């Protein structure tokens, strides 16, 4: 375990949910602020409790909720994870009412990519909703971030705390019998989409008592004008996830890939995203170029102690590569990526080889970015290679990483 009160001070209080209580707290080091979920001891139902926090520890997902460390005191398990400042999507449904299928298709997108990921992961959500996905700012296409998930098998939830009414309109009809497998969550996920289009809920009614109702007979439709102006794509792949029978509904994969998802997440490279790439391209090199030691000792740094702003730019190339939209890096986008650089920069492939071709220079490569040898580049292993390490040698920085195991090791890092 860890002693929170010497790494950490509270600044204030940010919510309040099922599991406990969500402070801002600040590193006595860096001063960078954190979200931290405070959960008193005795709510226990702690070796398998560590254990199941640590999977949830290694989630490295654009669009899932990032946790950094678990502390605990005599009272309290402290889970101290990344802040985020833009509010619920729900609050963003209240504003803008309904959404383009642009706007709705990009925002699920990154629901699907977190879901699928989630999936693969052996972890199901259980209550995804609008007001358990937050905006990681109030920048225009943000990131969302899935939250408030995990925790349910180790820690006694208080049923007071939880928004019973909203969670009503989302749960699948299965949940009323008792079952909460991964397809829960793809049927959560299309009541979403159905309210981003259209602005309703399909399952409606005055209270809970007749929601759950029209829930349990799974009828829905299209009836409401606005689903006239709306293509047959979405309302194909709507159908798809709202389908009665669990066995038949598609998987969040299959949401993902679906045509019309596609159709608007074509973020590809152009000409302006060529500084940050070669910006990109230098420091993957570089990184690949340092010994094993140096290399897992980056990572480290990159992935716990940087902040949103300073990976945005290096987040706008990665969901440019990531052409399949699962949140990660395969081989073959990252040779499609190189050659894409190069074609933006006029420059013919084929020249590499007067002294190898991309494939051979990707293959070379992948060994060495995959360290947890996942079989993809995940996010930290992405930002930690491509950041330009300048901004890892503040002073601050280095005392938090000598602190969590001082001059020897400010050279050593150098
Ligand atoms: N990472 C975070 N950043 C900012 N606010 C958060 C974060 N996690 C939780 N919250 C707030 O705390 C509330 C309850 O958290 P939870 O119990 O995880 O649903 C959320 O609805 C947010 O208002
Ligand atoms: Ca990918
Ligand atoms: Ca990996
Ligand atoms: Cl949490
Ligand atoms: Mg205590
Ligand atoms: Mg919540």
């Amino acid at each position: 375990m860890g002693t929170f009160a010497e790494r950490y001070n509270i600044v204030c209080m940010l919510g309040k949910g099922s599991f406990g209580e969500v402070l801002k707290c600040k590193d006595r080091i860096t001063q960078q602020e954190y979200a931290v979920k405070v959960i008193n001891k005795a709510s226990a139902k702690t070796s398998t409790i560590l254990r199941e926090v640590e999977l949830l520890k290694k989630l490295d997902h654009p669009n899932i909720m990032k946790l950094f460390e678990i502390l605990e005191d005599s009272s309290s398990f402290y889970i101290v994870g990344e802040l985020y400042t833009g509010g619920e999507l729900f609050d963003e449904i209240i504003k803008r009412k309904r959404f383009s299928e642009h706007d709705a298709a990009r925002i699920i997108k990154q629901v699907f990519s977190g879901i699928t990921y989630m999936h693969k992961h052996n972890i199901v959500h259980r209550d995804l909703k609008p007001e358990n996905i937050l905006l990681e700012s109030k920048e225009k296409d943000c990131d969302i971030k899935i939250i408030d998930f995990g925790l349910s098998t180790c820690f006694q939830q208080n049923t007071k705390m939880k928004d019973r009414i909203g969670t009503a309109y989302y749960i699948a009809p299965e949940v009323l019998r008792g079952t909460y497998d991964e397809k829960c969550d793809v049927w959560s996920a299309g009541v979403i989409l159905y309210i981003l289009l259209s602005g309703t809920p399909p399952f409606y009614g005055k209270n809970e008592y007749d929601i759950l109702k029209r829930v349990e007979t799974g009828k829905y439709a299209f009836d409401l004008p606005q689903w006239r102006t709306i293509s047959d794509d979405a309302k194909d792949l709507i159908r798809k996830m709202l389908t009665f029978h669990p066995s038949l509904r598609i998987t969040a994969t299959q949401c993902l890939e679906h045509p019309w998802i596609q159709k608007y997440s074509s973020e590809t490279p152009t000409i302006s995203d060529l500084p940050s790439l070669e910006s990109a391209m230098t420091n993957i090199r570089q990184f690949q170029a340092e010994k094993k030691l140096a290399q897992a000792a980056l990572l480290y740094m990159a992935s716990k102690l940087t902040t949103l702003d300073e990976t945005k730019q290096l987040t706008e190339i990665f969901r440019k590569l990531d052409t399949n939209n699962d949140g990660m890096l395969d081989r073959d986008e990252l040779v499609r990526g190189y050659h894409e650089f190069m074609r933006l920069k006029g420059v013919d492939s084929n020249s590499l080889i007067q002294g190898s071709t991309i494939e051979d220079q990707i293959d070379s490569l992948m060994p060495l970015l995959d360290m947890d040898g996942s079989g993809s580049i995940e996010y930290s292993e992405f930002i930690a290679s491509a950041i330009d390490r300048t901004i890892l040698l503040s002073r601050e920085r280095m005392e938090r990483a000598f602190k969590m195991f001082f001059n020897e090791f400010v050279e050593m890092l150098q």
